[PDB]
């Protein structure tokens, strides 16, 4: 019956304005590959909005792979890992991954989102306490609410903030922190140094998220706790495969007792169908290329290096970011609709921030580089957005 | 640290045990296609363990579509639906659940676990209510618990329960029952006429789980609405593509306007890569053959009349089942482990049921059927269950 559901949804009329101003941008419908230029509405629209970070959705080797596996495997496992939905693939990626990122074991989970639900939900309980960067990924506030323990936020990256916040806590009681590696809004690395000392002094278990760091950072693109040197000092490495590694899924690494813990008590693995074999071959054959090939985070890097001094030059004002997404601050939730509807219309995608995610006064476009990205396919989008920028007025 | 951490996972000792008791039957690694027999370690294993009711992981039709999409838009979307992840072949799925299940729209989501997650942490907020068969998906206990509402669970199709504990709530509030369709682990099906005359007494949201009742149940298999004639009386109806459909990820259909609310506002889309277009693409299609193609569900039913029948004429004792999912009774763990075990040397793949999942005395394995299975294969799987549950003194 829709009476009080009606009532609730009332309210939300954004989506509504946005249509009839002919400012909606949103689910825009690709008709394509994910690639540098996207078909939209049967036009060339050229992709800075993307977390491909090394081009490889088109490698032609990871979709014949992926072919390769609907052709052995089907199309799906019909069940969770833990009954009938483990192949001989599923395993090898997992040893794979615990190789790359120089763990004992991994578990892979059906999306990055589900693979930190995990961890989050099933190894701090009653009596324990999680502790947040205020700026954590969506799914690792919801896998925390997840569990039965209590959930502590800290400042962004305030080592003092997380130090008091544990000094609180009684001794008596186990302590996780989970942080984003790359945080994906303003592009900015966790300080992991000061973070796993402090870990270290209260004896908390680390946690790092690596959606935007596998492939980016870290030795062959290993992550996080790679790049500062600090495997020891991580207990969790949890990676996605929808960005670098141009799949779907994710994965949780560490040490095998507590890998063979979550593996039978995280609900998102128990009670969700496993990785399908396209994904499994694809993640696999990406995993390989992206160590076999350097050229592709070299190229990444060149281009982001090459796009953040030209955007600066030009005199936008850029995010803090340590990373090959380029938060370009607007401050007005207004000219962030237009300029990224404007941008669209001219054949340049950029993903907007608003609040409320964010302040009006902090409102932005994000600018993500990926390895296939040309200097020409830069230098055509800043061109327009100067463009689209003088003309919206900001 | 891992001192905390060491002592949280230190008494989680029932997988050690099974291991060095030659018991361990979990994360069995499949090295063929999901089929009515697979392959495990090289040998034939009869598979009474799926959720592929219509058999369609196999069926060509739809690896080749899957593979026409890889080759098409390659290996991923890279993005969010609301941003650079949807696809136009997203959009055509969507209007062909609307479609199937007669409603007006639906939005997707990356995996079945996440198409709950999605209304259920965000239609009911604070000072609302979400009201939730106590034996419903632990995803759907998930969602609920992600939304800001206060969840109550009722006695599993008691509408006696229900109607109490709605009665004891204030008017000025917003309520939600979610139930599943059909519940997997007895194989049941909600008494959706009781449910939804009690939903309209109260003007309380009422959504549904078909994860197990489409392909299943309703007309062409459009679920349990469509079973009861009840399609006016529900609000929302979910589904998953990991059983009959064959592929991976789900939706949630309903009122344009309520369906528009979740897809802006349901952090499981906002916030989590959207399918790859192999499982857009191999869903479509299966949902082609599901309505083109009646034998599918007709075959199914079959082999679920033949199997129940020659399990009651055998002597089993069965849960009460009203779908392909047929719990046999053991009613002791270490029986249930044994028979699981031998069973799955002797060649039949079933799925236990086990503290502290359920009661010993309600301990079980589940057989369930596929459209594809022989009366041959039934009749062999029943001859070494006999077999084995005489060796197993049950
Ligand atoms: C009622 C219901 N609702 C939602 C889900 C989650 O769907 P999926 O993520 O596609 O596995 C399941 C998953 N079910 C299993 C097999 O039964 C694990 O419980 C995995 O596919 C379900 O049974
Ligand atoms: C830090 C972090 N952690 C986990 C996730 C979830 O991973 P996935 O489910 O594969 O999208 C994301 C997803 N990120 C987006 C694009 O940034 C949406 O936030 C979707 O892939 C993430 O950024």
């Amino acid at each position: 019956s829709k009476g009080k559901l009606g009532e609730k949804i009332s309210q939300f009329k954004i989506v509504e304005e946005l249509k009839a101003k002919g400012l909606y941008a949103y689910f825009r419908p690709i008709q394509s590959k994910q690639d540098t230029e996207v078909k939209i509405d049967g036009r060339r629209v050229l992709m800075f909005g993307s977390n491909s970070y090394l081009g490889l959705t088109t490698d032609t080797r990871i979709i014949k792979a992926a072919q390769d596996a609907l052709e052995k495997y089907g199309t799906g496992c019909a069940g969770s890992r833990f009954l009938n939905g483990t192949l001989d693939i599923h395993v090898e990626l997992e040893e794979k991954l615990s190789a790359y990122v120089g763990k004992e074991a991994a578990i892979l989970f059906s999306t990055g989102f589900q693979s930190n639900l995990g961890p989050l939900s099933c190894l701090m309980g009653r009596n324990d306490y999680i502790l947040l960067d205020e700026r954590d990924h969506a799914s690792i506030i919801d896998g925390s609410r997840l569990s039965f323990s209590k959930v502590i936020k800290y400042g962004h990256n305030n080592m003092e903030d997380l130090r008091a916040k544990l000094s609180r806590l009684p001794e008596d009681s186990a302590k996780l922190i989970c942080t984003d590696g790359i945080f994906s809004m303003e592009g900015d690395i966790v300080n992991l140094p000061e973070l796993t000392s402090i870990a270290n002094e209260f004896d908390a278990a680390v946690m790092v998220d690596d959606a935007h760091s596998l492939g980016v950072i870290g030795h062959k693109g290993a992550g996080t706790a790679s790049h500062f040197g600090l495997n020891d000092d991580v207990d969790l490495i949890m990676g996605t495969f929808s960005k670098s590694l141009a799949s779907l899924g994710g994965f949780v690494a560490g040490d095998a007792d507590v890998i063979d813990f979550l593996k039978h008590n995280a609900r998102s693995v128990m009670f969700s169908a496993s990785m399908t074999p396209a994904s499994v071959a694809s993640t696999l054959k990406a995993l390989e290329i992206i160590q076999n090939e350097p050229e592709h985070i070299e190229k990444l890097w060149k281009n982001t290096d090459y796009a953040k001094a030209q955007l600066l030059d030009h005199g936008f004002d850029l995010g803090a970011t340590e990373s090959p997404i380029l938060p370009i601050f607007i401050r007005s939730n207004e000219k962030t609709f237009w300029v990224t509807k404007m941008l669209q219309d001219d054949g340049v995608f950029v993903n907007p921030v608003v609040s409320p995610a964010v302040p009006a006064e902090e409102s932005l476009i994000r600018f993500s580089l990926m390895a296939t990205h040309t200097y020409d396919q830069i230098d055509e989008a800043i061109e327009k957005m100067v463009k689209v920028f003088k003309q919206a007025e900001v």
